[PDB]
């Protein structure tokens, strides 16, 4: 009888020629490190306690590929730590000498240049989840601030 | 003392004569369908995983009307395919031969022209919320790109 | 006390006799389509992806009128390619063999002569928008450049 | 090395002894009302929806006035009615029975005559901006046509 | 080898001599109020349900301030009420005798004058959000229609 | 029935031969560096904290280029920074001895002659993001004022 404007949705997505798909809920997830204090980075070279975040694969064929990658990409804090993100929120409020590190599964930090991939991950038939660890990383004595930052992963299959 | 420029807000929002109102987080709602491997939409007519999404409606009254349904409109990709939406994001990166398909809560896909409304819902007083689902649609051989897609839906209450 | 003269200010609108008025937003919109490789256009016939734009009808009333089409009106590229608008930019610096086809919600290209309009949509009372895709032509072997163009179009009400 | 010719740049600008300075972007800006319908201002009295436009004062010092006022300079429609801006873009083609109001932050119509000056605001160190609004002005039975409008404002410092 | 034009960018900010710098995400900030059915503004001095928005600072020193007020500044609908924002998006589609409160921590709506201040709020060494709540306010019977609205704020520090 | 004058649009983009194309979204984007103090940029040399923005890419293929990088061109800001942006708002309420820095993925300012280029990113067939900040620079004793900032950039693939 009424009829009356309701509003617009806005459909996000991909199309891949790969052996996996990635999950909607690991293409934009956020990570929460939580709070740290600057007694635990008062050095250069300290790091904090690690969150775990996880890239999830689906409909994953081994047939075509076996084994998969992944690579991140980010602004790197300095010319010396090629492997620690520099935090990015606003102008004002954000930590220094503080950046973020992305550990793959063997433990070790991945330089955030997009082309040196992790560890590689045997594949199984279906959902696939690959284990990643975030922390921050002290390139100094640390300052309080806000500390987000972001980055974007690629997935190699091989 | 010190007084500074802060900045500018700005307010979205519609008043309407119907017998509910689309809660703020539906009018404008954006939906990650993830990504979608080219060999599951080879060939027309196959289709995708669903994802779901809701529209909410709030302060309903039955006294006013007691179902309600919803027609979604948006540009179609064939005049053979009404019902699969074309894909929009830029000029040089997205999918071919492929397309989202909105289901109402009968798993029927609609037809994208504003005038052919969902499955009426029964409505009670208080908060309704109507499910949808979204998946794509092979219109032929997918190629990869980019799968996003805008709709704008309506609301019928009788 | 002390007074200055400011400026100048210029309004733009139109009364029409109409059962919509569209929104201040459609009158005069900018589109930005964004780049597109010469390989994604190197033939006759090539079209690229699409980018959407929606014209926003207000106040609309049902009882003056119910559907609502639109029509273009620009200069086309060739006379066997009428429904392709030519670039327009300057003298210098523009593609060659390139056009902007614009598609109405049934995913066809409209004829930009002002008389050809398009699928009638059904409005409800208030706010309606229409939506509308544009892309790249190919009329043969695209060349760099430019690749602005711009049309105007007419609401039919009935 | 080949010299050629260039072209021309005019350069546009005022030097005030005045507490603020009004900003590049609101010397000379247009302020884009959109269509409105006749049946909307079908009788004397009538208004239409205002659309909103700013006039911002860069470098204000409040040490040398801390509230600014604005007064509109234009062609009235009316002898009855000094605070409607007559319309003028042409010979023909424009709206009769129609006008401009300019809406001062109260909400109220402010008179044309140049001397009439708006809601003081306050000021602050920096940035300042004075909100205003404008609307359609029936003065009888509105006729389709162009509704284009100028006026021209200056700044009252105490 | 291959070099071709990229594009442009805008870089938009303020540099301000204050204890705290407002955050990069509410210099300028989008409201989603929703839609409200017209039951529930059929009379004047009729409320909706508030919808919440903070004013985060940030780099905030306790040493140089220790309150902070925020002062909103906007078009009144009327001179009786001059706590409620006038509506404007075009000339035509807009609610009738609807506007929109700003209510601070209190709870109270704030005059839109630019100069009568929040409740103060103690600041602490770091981020801090400031809470805002934005409802709809009836000034008689309540007309279907856009409901958008717009204004600027300023921070006093003390 | 009845036919009205709609309005204008206007399409841009460009048509590039090059291994990728650059999204809409990145063509023409504004980012918000947000609010900053003044004591912290009280000496030559201080820096603000660092906000993100990302040039993406479109419809890339690997086997025309692997490689991507971006040169930025603008106004320095005196002949000893090379790399640091002019702001240019207006003629009045400008920062002073503040600039704008653009960031490197490898955390290094970018010398804004439009010919050096950043770090080279590996790219992948597909869409690709190539992350960039932007932050604040002091050339001496930051004033307050407005900091607006421009610049454009070029792709070079090889």
């Amino acid at each position: 009888a009424t009829t009356v404007n309701g509003g617009t949705v806005h459909f996000k997505g991909e199309v891949v020629n790969a052996a996996c798909a990635v999950d909607a809920g690991s293409v934009d997830q956020t990570v929460q490190l939580g709070q740290v204090r600057t007694a635990s980075l008062a050095q250069e070279g300290a790091t904090s306690s690690a969150v775990g975040f996880n890239i999830q694969l689906n409909d994953c064929d081994t047939n075509v590929a076996s084994k998969a990658a992944v690579a991140f990409l980010g602004t790197a804090i300095d010319a010396g730590h090629t492997n620690v993100l520099a935090l990015q929120s606003s102008a004002a409020g954000s930590a220094t000498n503080v950046g973020v590190q992305i550990l793959d599964r063997t433990g070790a930090a991945l330089t955030l240049d997009g082309a040196t991939f992790s560890s590689e991950t045997t594949l199984n038939n279906g959902t696939n989840t690959i284990p990643f660890q975030a922390r921050y990383f002290a390139t100094g004595a640390a300052t309080p601030g806000a500390a987000n930052a972001d980055a974007t992963f690629k997935v190699q299959y091989q």
